[PDB]
RNA sequence: GGUUCUCCCCGAAAGCUAUUUAGGUAGCGCCUCGUGAAUUCAUCUCCGGGGGUAGAGCACUGUUUCGGCAAGGGGGUCAUC
């Protein structure tokens, strides 16, 4: 199928359009391929008629979609109901590493103005 | 501006329209003289009408207060945005 999520791309390696399973990446693919039995040779294009199985299966074994999307953000909002620091620094962009706000944290403030 | 004898009868208008017109003029309205015509015309009573003014009202069009108060809120205090 191309299961949870829309879309499975193809027209290239099994392991690779796998990466691009919101929330399957790298490592996360090739141990789908392993558990399954089965080659990265191949591409997704040609998804064999084993391989159906357990993209569902294995997709359904890692918290992934909707479900991980869910929790994460759920989460946000957990610290911030408790005066946490992890919390407030999300409303006003700020980083939670330590990182250099005299200078950078371009990501968290966005770009130069 | 002035415009000269007499008697008798009826008797206006200062409105409208147009105007290089607005103190002019023309038509009409209104007067007069004549000739036709009509229970025509006029009033009043009776009979039938349409009316949107006066008055009144506040649905509508706007406008005003005052209670409540569906919603918005300016405004303060607080949070996570």
């Amino acid at each position: 199928a191309r299961i949870a999520g829309i879309n499975i791309p193809d027209h290239k390696h099994a392991v690779i359009a796998l990466t691009s399973i919101y929330g399957v990446g790298k490592t996360r693919s090739k141990a789908i391929l392993a558990a399954a039995g089965i080659a990265e040779d191949v591409k997704i294009s040609e998804l064999s008629e084993g391989q159906i199985d357990t993209l569902r299966d294995e997709v359904a074994k890692f918290v992934v979609e909707g479900d991980l999307r869910r929790e994460i953000s759920m989460s946000i909002k957990r610290l911030m109901d408790l005066g946490c620091y992890r919390g407030l620094r999300h409303r006003r962009g700020l980083p939670v590493r330590g990182q250099r706000t005299k200078t950078n944290a371009r990501t968290r403030k966005g770009p130069r103005k």
